[PDB]
C-alpha cells in the first residue's frame, strides 16, 4: 500500500501551488477577452505534418433546469434523439455525442423496435457515441462520491444493457467547476479519458501559456500515479460554438449555422453566419481554419479537438441540414487544399482521444502531470461561483438523506432472493434512479426554477417512500422465525422513524408509539446498522407515556432517560422565540448496540409508575417574563431563571460553556485540561446595491458579514444522564447544541423568512493559530488543503463544505462536520464558517431568470469535534491533502449513515428475533461497505452480489485501536462459488480471486467485489 500521508507526490502542476503563484489579473487580451492574441508559425503543418481536426457534435441536455425533465423531454430532447437517429441513419459520415443516459432511457424505451435496432446499428458503427454514460452530467462540489458513483453506475448499467458499449471517455462540459474525485471514480470504472470546461479565466490563461491543458490528472496523495487520468481541459469561456472554434467569438459565431434568423437566433457580435458556396468557400475556410490554427497553439499534439453544440441543439431537420452542409462544404474544400495542411472530419470524443495517444505513443508530445482541484470557478471579473453551495439548502440536505436511504434499503434487501411480486427490484430501480436524477448540476446545486425545483423533491419524496419500503419488508424476513414468515407485499410491518429529517420544526411526520394498560403494553423497535463494524448510537421515540422502560430481546434492562418533546414557535402576540412543551407525548432515549450491517430488536414497556431503569431530564427555561410550562404526565417540572452563563457535562465527556445567549463559548476535554474558547457566532451577509447581484450561482456579499442582532433571546436547558442540551431561539435559527458524553451535536432549524437578499452564516471563532491555512473535503471523500487568498474577493475564499472542514495549528485542531453540502471558508486565522441559507431577489445572469425565494424551514445537522493533535502523524507541510483523526472521521458516520429505526406497525410481532448479524466481521473503522447490492433477480440459477469497498486514511495520533476482523465480502452470504474484483460499476470483471476471497483494499482505495453463489 502507498503511503498516502509522508510522501509528498512530485507532479508538474499542483494547484495549490499554481493558485499561491498566480496573480489573477483580469485585462482585455483582446478578441480572446481572458487570453491573448494567439500567434502561430504557419509553417508548423505541412504534408508530411498535417492538423487533424474533429468536429464533434453534440448537444447539452439539461435534465432539468428552467423546465422539468419531463417538460423537457416533450419539448425538445425526444425531438433531438428522434432526429438524431433519422439524420445519422441517412448521413453515414455525420457523428454526434450522447452524455445525458436519464434522457436516452426515456426515449429508447418508447420507441418501436424498428428503431431501436436502427439506433443499436448508428451506435455499434460509432456514429452516436456515448460520453461518460451518466444518467445526468453531475454537480462536482455538492454531490457525495457515493451518488456520482450511484448515478454513472445507474446510466452505465443501462447502457450495458441496451447498447452493449461502456464508454470510457468523460465528457463534462456544465459542472461549475471541477473535482477530482471525478477521475478518480472513473478511472476505477475502465475509463481512460476524460474532459473538463467550466474552470477559473485565469487557471485556464496559465496553463494555455505553457500547454498544459492536456494532462495526467491524478489523485493529490497519489504519489506512484496509478491514479491518473489523461484529462482535456477545453481552453475557453464556453463550450457554445461562439467559444469553441477558436479564440475570437465574433468568427467562430459565423459558424454556427444556425444562427441565421428563422431559427430566431443571432450573432452578438454583430456578424451573421453565411451560408457556404464555392463562392466564398475559400475565403469562410481561410477564417475558420485560422481559428482552428490558433486554438491548435495551446495544445501539444497535432490532433484538434472542436466541439460544435450547445444547449438543446440539432433539434430541428432543418438545423441538422444547416449544420452538417455547410461543414461538409468547408471540409471538401479545406481537405483539399494542400497550402491548408488540415484534415477535417466529423468525430467522436473516443475518436479524438485515441488519436491524441497515438501522436503520444509516436513521440510527438509529452504531457504533464497534475493533482489539485478546479474550485472556486468564476467565468469572468469578480463572479465567483460558491452561491451554489449553498442554494436550496432544504433538498442539498434530503440528498444525504436519500443517499443513505438508498443504501440501507439495497443493503437490507440484498441478503435475500426477492420473489418478483415483492417488487422489490421495482422499488429499488425507482430510488436509485430519482436520487441519480438529482446529482445534476441543476438539482443538487439549487440552480433550477422553484417548479423544478419541487419536481426534484416530489421525486425524492417518492423514492424515500419505496426505501421505507423495500427496508421495512426486509426486516420483517430478516428477524421472523421462516416457518412463521408469512409476507403480504404490500403491508406495512413497520413504520420508519427518523428524528432527522424532515426534522423538528420543520415537519410534524413521526409516529408516536401509543402504549396503554387499556389499549397496548408494550412495542417492539428494530434499529439497522449499514455499517461494518459493531456500533453504538443513542436513538429516541415518540412515545404516549412518560413511564416507559426499555429491555432488549433477552429481556435485560436497558438503561433509558425521558425528556419532553419541545416545539419551538414564533409567537406573533408577544413577538417572541420560545419552546412549548408537549403534554401528550415524550422522547424516550436509549443506546442501542448493533451488529456489522445488521439488526437488533427492543421492547417499549410502559408502567403505572416511574419504572427503575428509566431517568428523566431536567428542564430549565433561561429568560425574563417567564410563564408556566406544564408536561402532563412528564415528572419533573420546569424551572425558570434570567438568562445567563451555564456549563453542562455528560458522562465523561468534555464540558461545555455557553454564553447567555446560548451559544457556545468553551469546550474544556477532560476535567484536568482548559477551557478551550470556541464561539459559535450567526452573522448574515448581503446584496451590492450597485453592479452585479448575487443569485442562485454567484456569491457577492457587500463585503464582510455583520452580525445577527440576537436581543435577548429565549435559552432551554435539557440536562439528562444521556443526553443534554442547549437550545436558543435566534432571528431565523433555532441553535441546539445536543451532549451525549462525545463530540458535540449541532442543529439548526433555519428559517431565513422572508429576509430578501440576506445570507445566514454559522462562525467559529477560536484561539487556533491556523494562519491562512484550512481544509475543506471533496465529496465526502478526501480533504484537500486551502489557502485563503486575501488576493482574491471573498467570494473566491469560499468553497464546498461537501462533508466537513478543519483548521489546526501545531497542537489543536477544530472539526466541523456537516450532515448537508453548504459553502464555508475560514476568512480569518482561527474561524470556520459554513453558509446556512441565502434569499435573494435578484437573477444572477446566468440564465435562471429568478432569484432564489422560495425558502422553506431546514434542519442543518453538524457535529463538532475539537482535538489535540500535536501527536498525531501528519503531512509535511508541503502535502496537498489533509486526513481526519478517529474521531472526526466516526463523527461525520454518525451524521451521513445513522441507525435505521423501525417501529413495528401491528401489535403482536409472532416469531419476532432479537438480533441479525451477530456473525458478521467487525471490520476495522477505517473500512467501510459503502455499498451492498444483490444484481440477479430470483429467477437466476447463479445469484450474484456486489460491493463497494471504501477505505479512508485515519491519523495515527497514539491510539492502539486494535481487536478487528478481517472482512471478506465475498464470504457474507453463504455457498460463495465465485469471487472476482470488478469495476466500480460492476460491469467489468478484472480478476478471479482465489480461495473466493476478497482482499481489503489500501488506505484511500475504493474497490469492488461481486460474489457468485450457487
Ligand atoms: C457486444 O459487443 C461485443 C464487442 O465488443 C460483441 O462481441 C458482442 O457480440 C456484442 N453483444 C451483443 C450481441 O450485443
Ligand atoms: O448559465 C448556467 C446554466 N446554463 C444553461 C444550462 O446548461 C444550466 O445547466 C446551467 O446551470
Ligand atoms: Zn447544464
Amino acid at each position: 500500500c502507498q503511503d498516502v500521508v509522508q510522501d509528498v507526490p512530485n507532479v508538474d502542476v499542483q494547484m495549490l501551488e499554481l493558485y499561491d503563484r498566480m496573480s489573477f489579473k483580469d485585462i482585455d487580451g483582446g478578441v480572446w477577452k481572458q487570453g491573448w492574441n494567439i500567434k502561430y508559425d504557419p509553417l508548423k503543418y505541412n504534408a508530411h505534418h498535417k492538423l487533424k481536426v474533429f468536429v464533434v457534435p453534440h448537444s447539452h441536455n439539461d435534465p432539468g433546469w428552467i423546465q422539468t425533465f419531463e417538460e423537457y423531454y416533450q419539448h425538445d430532447t425526444k425531438h433531438i434523439l428522434s432526429n438524431a437517429l433519422r439524420h445519422l441513419h441517412d448521413n453515414p459520415e455525420m457523428k454526434f455525442i450522447w452524455a445525458e443516459i436519464s434522457y436516452f432511457a426515456r426515449f429508447y424505451h418508447d420507441l418501436g423496435e424498428n428503431k431501436k435496432l436502427q439506433m443499436k446499428s448508428i451506435v455499434k458503427n460509432g456514429q452516436l457515441e456515448f460520453v461518460t454514460g451518466g444518467w445526468v452530467m453531475p454537480d462536482e462540489a455538492n454531490s457525495h462520491w457515493r451518488n456520482v458513483l450511484l448515478q454513472l453506475t445507474e446510466g452505465q448499467t443501462w447502457l450495458k444493457q441496451f447498447m452493449n458499449v461502456t464508454p470510457t471517455a468523460s465528457w463534462a462540459i456544465d459542472p461549475f467547476g471541477h473535482s477530482p474525485t471525478m477521475p478518480y471514480i472513473l478511472q476505477k470504472s475502465g475509463f481512460k479519458n476524460m474532459l473538463i470546461q467550466r474552470t477559473h479565466y485565469s487557471v485556464k490563461k496559465e496553463l494555455a501559456q505553457q500547454r498544459q491543458l492536456e494532462f495526467l490528472w491524478r489523485q493529490i496523495w497519489d504519489n506512484k500515479g496509478d491514479t491518473a487520468l489523461f484529462t482535456h481541459m477545453m481552453p475557453f469561456y464556453s463550450y457554445d460554438i461562439p467559444h469553441t472554434c477558436g479564440p475570437d467569438p465574433k468568427v467562430c459565431c459565423q459558424f454556427d449555422f444556425k444562427r441565421m434568423g428563422s431559427f430566431g437566433l443571432s450573432c452578438p457580435w454583430k456578424v451573421p453566419p453565411r451560408t457556404i458556396s464555392d463562392q466564398n468557400v475559400a475565403a469562410r475556410s481561410d477564417l475558420l481554419v485560422d481559428q482552428w490554427k490558433k486554438k491548435a497553439e495551446l495544445y501539444r499534439t497535432n490532433v484538434l479537438l472542436i466541439p460544435l453544440g450547445d444547449d438543446f441543439r440539432f433539434k430541428q431537420n432543418t438545423e441538422w441540414d444547416v449544420q452538417r452542409v455547410n461543414y461538409e462544404r468547408l471540409f471538401e474544400h479545406i481537405n483539399s487544399q494542400a497550402h491548408f495542411n488540415v484534415q477535417a472530419q466529423f468525430g467522436t470524443l473516443q475518436e479524438y482521444f485515441d488519436a491524441v495517444h497515438q501522436a503520444e505513443r509516436a513521440g510527438q508530445a509529452e504531457f504533464p502531470t497534475l493533482s489539485g482541484d478546479f474550485f472556486t470557478y468564476a467565468d469572468r471579473s469578480d463572479n465567483y461561483w460558491s452561491g451554489y453551495y449553498t442554494s436550496r439548502p432544504y433538498h442539498k440536505r434530503m440528498d444525504r438523506v436519500l443517499m443513505h436511504y438508498v443504501r440501507a434499503a439495497e443493503m437490507l434487501s440484498a441478503w435475500h432472493s426477492w420473489d418478483g411480486m415483492a417488487r422489490i427490484e421495482e422499488r429499488l430501480e425507482q430510488a436509485r434512479r430519482e436520487l441519480s436524477l438529482f446529482q445534476h448540476h441543476d438539482g443538487i446545486t439549487g440552480t433550477a426554477k422553484t417548479h423544478v425545483v419541487v419536481d426534484y423533491e416530489q421525486r425524492m419524496q417518492e423514492a424515500l417512500k419505496a426505501c421505507q419500503m423495500v427496508m421495512q419488508q426486509s426486516v420483517y424476513r430478516l428477524l421472523t422465525k421462516p416457518s412463521i414468515y408469512s409476507p403480504d407485499f404490500s403491508f406495512s410491518y413497520f413504520t420508519l422513524d427518523d428524528s432527522r429529517w424532515p426534522g423538528s420544526g420543520v415537519e410534524d411526520s413521526r409516529t408516536t408509539i401509543i402504549l396503554g394498560e387499556d389499549i397496548l403494553p408494550s412495542k417492539h423497535v428494530v434499529m439497522h446498522n449499514t455499517l461494518p463494524h459493531w456500533r453504538e448510537q443513542l436513538v429516541d421515540f415518540y412515545v404516549s407515556s412518560p413511564f416507559v422502560s426499555v429491555t432488549d430481546l433477552a429481556n435485560n434492562p436497558v438503561e433509558a432517560q425521558v425528556s419532553p418533546v419541545w416545539s419551538w414557535h414564533h409567537d406573533t402576540l408577544t413577538k417572541t422565540i420560545h419552546p412549548q412543551g408537549s403534554t401528550t407525548k415524550y422522547r424516550i432515549i436509549f443506546k442501542a448496540r448493533v451488529p456489522p450491517m445488521g439488526l437488533a430488536t427492543y421492547v417499549l414497556t410502559i408502567s403505572d409508575s416511574k419504572p427503575e431503569h428509566t431517568s428523566y431530564a431536567s428542564n430549565l427555561l433561561l429568560r425574563k417574563n417567564p410563564t408556566s410550562l406544564p408536561l402532563g404526565q412528564y415528572p419533573e417540572d420546569v424551572k425558570f431563571g434570567d438568562p445567563r452563563e451555564i456549563s453542562l457535562r455528560v458522562g465523561n465527556g468534555p464540558t461545555l460553556a455557553f454564553s447567555e445567549q446560548g451559544l457556545l463559548k468553551s469546550i474544556q476535554l477532560t476535567q484536568d485540561s482548559p477551557h478551550v474558547p470556541v464561539h459559535f457566532k450567526f452573522l448574515k451577509y448581503g446584496v451590492r446595491s450597485h453592479g452585479d447581484r448575487s443569485g442562485a450561482y454567484l456569491f457577492l456579499p457587500n463585503g464582510p458579514a455583520s452580525p445577527v442582532e440576537l436581543g435577548q433571546p429565549v435559552v432551554l436547558v435539557t440536562k439528562g444522564k444521556l443526553e443534554s442540551s442547549v437550545s436558543v431561539g435566534l432571528p431565523s435559527v433555532v441553535h441546539q447544541t445536543i451532549m451525549r458524553g462525545g463530540a458535540p451535536e449541532i442543529r439548526n432549524l433555519v428559517d431565513i423568512g422572508s429576509l430578501d437578499n440576506t445570507e445566514i452564516v454559522m462562525r467559529l471563532e477560536t484561539h487556533i493559530d491556523s494562519g491562512d491555512i484550512f481544509y475543506t473535503d471533496l465529496n465526502g471523500l478526501q480533504f484537500i488543503k486551502r489557502r485563503r487568498l486575501d488576493k482574491l474577493p471573498l467570494q473566491a475564499n469560499y468553497y464546498p463544505i461537501p462533508s466537513g472542514m478543519f483548521i489546526e495549528d501545531a497542537n489543536t485542531r477544530l472539526t466541523l462536520l456537516t450532515g448537508q453540502p453548504l459553502g464555508g471558508s475560514s476568512l480569518a486565522s482561527g474561524e470556520l464558517e459554513i453558509m446556512q441559507d441565502r434569499r435573494l431577489a435578484s437573477d444572477d445572469e446566468r440564465g435562471l431568470g429568478q432569484g432564489v425565494l422560495d425558502n422553506k424551514p431546514v434542519l442543518h445537522i453538524y457535529r463538532l469535534v475539537l482535538e489535540k493533535v500535536n501527536n498525531c502523524v501528519r503531512p509535511s507541510k508541503l502535502h496537498p491533502a489533509g486526513y481526519l483523526t478517529s474521531a472526526a472521521h466516526k463523527a461525520s458516520q454518525s451524521l451521513l449513515d445513522p441507525l435505521d429505526k423501525f417501529i413495528f406497525a401491528e401489535n403482536e410481532w409472532i416469531g419476532a428475533q432479537g438480533q441479525f448479524g451477530g456473525d458478521h466481521p467487525s471490520a476495522r473503522e477505517d473500512l467501510d461497505v459503502s455499498v451492498m447490492r444483490r444484481l440477479t433477480k430470483s429467477s437466476a440459477k447463479t445469484q450474484r452480489v456486489g460491493y463497494v469497498l471504501h477505505r479512508t486514511n485515519l491519523m495515527q495520533c497514539g491510539t492502539p485501536e486494535e481487536h478487528t476482523q478481517k472482512l471478506d465480502v465475498c464470504h457474507l452470504l453463504p455457498n460463495v462459488a465465485r469471487c472476482e474484483r470488478t469495476t466500480l460499476t460492476f460491469l467489468q470483471n478484472l480478476e478471479h480471486l482465489d480461495g473466493m476471497v476478497a482482499p481489503e483494499v489500501c488506505p484511500m482505495e475504493t474497490a469492488a467485489y461481486v460474489s457468485s453463489h450457487s
